[PDB]
């Protein structure tokens, strides 16, 4: 419950671009970076009770944080799609229409 979406991409150039792109379309706390698996915790931590679509770029971290992402989440919880994909439109349309469709979440009560 409370999705966030998982943008892995090679490209950093390209994680940086469409960051920055949907950071001036919509709130820059909708749009969060992981640099680090205790970054994540944090991310992890708001995004049980925080029941709104999120988008964590994977700038700079590496696939065990990734992993430890996806295990945290499942367990704690939190719900959660993988988008491998590089290209800077693309990203940015996927990214956005996240944001746009999961603007409506069911309200469930959350295991506080």
């Amino acid at each position: 419950m409370g999705k966030v979406l998982l943008v892995i991409s090679t490209d950093t150039n390209i994680i940086s671009s469409v960051q920055e792109r949907a950071k001036h379309n919509y709130p820059g706390r909708y749009i969060r970076t992981a640099t680090s698996s205790q970054d994540i915790r944090d991310i992890i931590k708001s995004m049980k009770d925080n029941g709104k679509p999120l988008v964590v770029f994977v700038n700079g971290a590496s696939q065990n944080d990734v992993n430890e992402f996806q295990n945290e989440a499942k367990k704690e919880g939190v719900s959660y799609d993988v988008l491998k994909s590089t290209d800077p439109e693309e990203l940015t349309q996927r990214v956005r229409e996240f944001l746009k469709t999961a603007g409506s979440l069911e309200h469930h009560h959350h295991h506080h």
